């Protein structure tokens, strides 16, 4: 009933209370554990519940739990369902609605910024070209020349599913992916799919290795369309090395703003499939994953030769020193040009001050284990050694069917 | 049911239906995964489907289930509970048992060795002397001049729980650990409390930095006894870099062969208190968790300083530097002595390869992710892109409460 969670480095024992609260399912039984597995219309009374669950958190949040105002908006909300089947948040719900979506990401390390986010509310949208509009607002405001802040466009959320907004994106900015003759590929592996159908849709591609994919925006369920983000609001990092001057000839370079585009925003009951968001990035997300993952840029290897180390055995861990300096690279070059980034152990010792905090604040924190640990010097972060409890608590961001497998032309 | 894992890197998936065969716990609910949580005497009645179950397997396996000799070792098996609330297992099935039992081990990545394993029979032993002896011949046979072999020895199983054997040691071979007055440690904190127990037994620490601690061995449920190994049977490997000649001066050093001594061993139902085992290391686990770990060697500040690297501010990835390059001299070390080692790159693609055959030949492989991936470099070994499935099948290794804290002192 109430768990403990102990850090093995530190003794220190915290206890949980708000998994009590819990709602959703984890993909997890008692005789099976599915913790590394990557993914283990609502009717009028399916939404009622959930509308409810909500209205109590949120005016609980605000002090005035069982107020009049309290139960007046319930009544309003239970009305306005009965009628319309749906319900519209008012403007403080939904900030408050996505700040705690971000609160109960159990996979995102930095939380401890969660209620700083800045929520730009674009429910009045109706076109692509509004879309766009937005977009690029929301780029510009978070890049801010560098000094990234942290923000959420929200568009109008789900009524039929008919008539949807979506970001065929999977990030607001992206590298495209084309297979070669070659039969190898070039640029990046993960986008090639999403890069054939924005050919398939009219894209002059460049054919580069790093060509800022195009925004496929699809408004009220209409047919998705394409715009080129203005260019000069995409900022861009070369990536060189504080020592190794033969660096910048890989020809590296990695985009400033990191932002999610598609997953699902679910407040209280209320379904936002276009809900694009960012912050900034932790270094080792580019460095570690982008850049080394085998199916991705893969540079292993290359960055390998130019060091002249011993690359004929395993045991001589050529691949991990070389890892260390791209990722020592990758801070470099962002620091200098002085766009925000955070390395790994700073991260990692911010969300281990965070949950404390959550756990003495609000009685827990849901954390995912498999994901909050960096994809690099693991137990020398000192999450690594921190016991996570792990369930879903809503507000939440969830995952959806990217659209082209989904929608009806 | 079936249950599908897939690798995000090669996209290939595979089906799981060995999970069906699961029938202890996980610690997790619908509501709740505790995955990164370090741990979430019996009756006849309970006795005999365990026992059941099990001679049922190990009949399949040797392809006579169903036989005569299946159906009377079963009735001959149940007269026996019944008839003194207990059962002995023949040395086959025992040995069988002890393999399966690694075979099942979840968080262990050298599983694809798990059929070479040597068993020994300890289960005439009855007393801590007799425990000594055996324990030597183990880490004699073991370490093979370096050449390691797996092996495992079998102690008398539980009967009534007040007759239990044990070896208090966590790990066969393992360094003591201080506390200072000033409260700093020399030597291995991980060991503190049970060196001061073998202080309080009788035992004259040499305090150093790596002391062999004695084997305190505990015989049917007796108080538990002293013992030093052989000195000419701890095999060790003095620590040096390839580039680094400093590297040397680190005063540091570890022994050959890893040997987990704290499980129980549970096959067919029967509870084997004391089964020590051991393998050989992979590099990480001493260059990593052993070194590195703030609460254990804690050298990383050390090497740092002698490489000069800008330990001003963490994002220049100091730290990082520095774990590499002890984990290149642990390999490097172990590999001129010619002591048995592997890598990560190699064990984790090994590991993946023994999942794969154990998908297709059995149905399934029981692996903890989280215990799975090793703690530097996670990403770049294949086992981190792998989905994986944990849960768990008998026989297998248990947690056991430390002794001290149950054990009926006799005095
Ligand atoms: C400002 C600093 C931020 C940092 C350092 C941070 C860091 C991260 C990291 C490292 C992960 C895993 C990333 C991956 O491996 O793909 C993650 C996941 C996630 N973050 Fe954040 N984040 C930031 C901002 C945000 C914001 C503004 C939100 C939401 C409004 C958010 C929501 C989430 C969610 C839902 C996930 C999981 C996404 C998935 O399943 O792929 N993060 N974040
Ligand atoms: C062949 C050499 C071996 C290698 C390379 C290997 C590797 C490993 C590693 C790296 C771990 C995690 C270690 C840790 O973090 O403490 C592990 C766990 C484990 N191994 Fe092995 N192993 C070997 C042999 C064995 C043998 C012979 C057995 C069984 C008889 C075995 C049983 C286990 C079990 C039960 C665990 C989990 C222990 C725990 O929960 O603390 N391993 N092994
Ligand atoms: C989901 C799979 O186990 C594996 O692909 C995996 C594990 N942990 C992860 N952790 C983080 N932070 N990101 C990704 N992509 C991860 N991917
Ligand atoms: C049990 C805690 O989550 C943490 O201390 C933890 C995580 N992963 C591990 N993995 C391995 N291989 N060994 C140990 N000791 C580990 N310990
Ligand atoms: N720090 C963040 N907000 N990350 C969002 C996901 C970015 C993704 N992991 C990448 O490397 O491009
Ligand atoms: N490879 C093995 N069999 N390891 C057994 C556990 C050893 C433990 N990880 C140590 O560093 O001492
Ligand atoms: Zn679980």
């Amino acid at each position: 009933r109430f768990l403990k969670v102990k850090n093995w480095e530190t003794d220190v024992v915290l206890t949980d209370t708000l998994h009590l609260k819990s709602t959703l399912e984890t993909g997890c039984t008692e005789h099976i554990c599915m913790g590394s597995i990557m993914n283990p219309v609502r009717t009028k009374d399916q939404l009622f519940p959930l509308a409810k669950e909500f209205l109590d958190q949120y005016y609980s949040s605000i002090k005035r739990f069982g107020s009049k105002a309290h139960m007046d908006r319930l009544e309003e909300v239970n009305k306005e369902i009965e009628s319309t089947s749906t319900y519209q948040l008012k403007d403080t719900e939904l900030i408050y609605g996505a700040k705690h979506a971000w609160r109960n990401a159990s996979r995102c390390v930095g939380r401890i910024q969660w209620s700083k986010l800045q929520v730009f509310d674009a429910r009045d949208c109706t076109t692509a070209h509004g879309m766009f509009n937005y977009i690029c607002n929301h780029v510009k405001y978070a890049t801010n020349k560098g000094n990234l802040r942290s923000a959420i466009t929200i568009f109008p959320q789900r009524t039929d599913g008919k008539h949807d907004f979506r970001v065929w994106n999977s990030q607001l900015i992206r590298y495209a992916g084309y297979k070669q003759p070659d039969g190898s590929t070039l640029g990046d592996p993960a986008n090639v799919q999403f890069t054939e159908i924005c050919i398939q849709q009219g894209w002059k591609a460049p054919r580069g290795r790093f060509d800022v994919l195009p925004l496929l925006l699809q408004a009220n369920g209409n047919d998705p369309e394409l715009f080129q983000i203005p260019p000069e609001l995409v900022l861009e990092v070369p990536i060189r090395h504080p020592k190794f001057d033969w660096f910048k000839d890989l020809g590296l370079k990695w985009y400033g703003l990191p932002a999610v585009s598609n997953m699902l925003l679910e407040i209280g009951g209320l379904e936002f499939s276009a809900c694009p968001f960012s912050g900034w990035y932790m270094g080792t997300e580019i460095g570690v994953r982008d850049y080394c993952d085998n199916s991705r840029y893969n540079i292993l290897e290359e960055v390998a030769k130019k060091m002249d180390l011993d690359m004929r055995k395993t045991s001589s861990l050529w691949k991990d020193q070389a890892l260390v300096e791209i990722n020592i690279a990758v801070l470099y070059s962002f620091q200098s040009d002085k766009v925000t980034i955070v390395d790994h152990h700073s991260a990692t010792e911010s969300f281990i001050k965070h949950m404390e905090n959550e756990y003495r604040c609000r009685g827990g924190c849901p954390a995912d284990w498999v994901w909050i640990v960096p994809p690099m010097s693991g137990s020398i972060t000192p999450v690594f050694h921190q016991e996570m409890l792990n369930y879903r608590l809503t507000p939440s961001f969830e995952y959806q069917p990217d659209p082209w497998n989904t929608h009806v032309w």
